[PDB]
């Protein structure tokens, strides 16, 4: 173990400061320098593509599927929790309406 | 109609130069001030999240699927053609994979 293994649906402040989701797969998180994430954000939307945080998550405000970036992690800061399973599953769906996939 | 309009599987050279293909969905694209793209490079692998442009495909070399990244419309600069649709449908795979999503 050679760098830090960041794991999907981890919160982190960066600043490329503000909070990002990783939504990468843990393997790719591990074994490589660099992560994919979406953004959080305390704006407002009611579209597909924007997940708001519920009641049991770590933290209020939006999730921007449409905002996805690759982060090193080198820029990765503080740790700020982990969203909840039926949040990520919401997330998961925008992701792919974000990224025009046929599914689900 | 107020700004550029790209489409998802078309690729554009841009430096932020490389070839970057589109991958955000087309309303998105159309009506809002950014798309997501992913790398096009040179660099062979043989993993699920590259995939190697065909005999029918515009331009050679691998899409790089694991580098999702927001780009500004301003950052897109000369249009280097489509990737097929065959090629694309790898592309949505390999993008599931990268994001750890539960499809196909």
């Amino acid at each position: 173990e050679f760098m830090n293994a960041p794991l999907r649906g981890q919160v982190y402040r960066c600043d490329l400061a503000k909070p990002w989701l990783i939504v990468s797969n843990n393997a790719r998180n591990r074994h490589t320098a660099d992560v994919v994430a979406v953004r959080l954000t305390t704006t407002r939307r009611t579209i597909p593509t924007w997940v708001a945080m519920g009641p049991s998550d770590p933290l209020t405000g939006y999730v921007n599927a449409d905002n996805i970036e690759t982060l090193g992690k080198d820029e990765l800061g503080d740790y700020l929790g982990e969203v909840t399973p039926a949040t990520m599953n919401k997330i998961n769906t925008a992701l792919a309406t974000a990224l025009g996939l046929p599914w689900p």
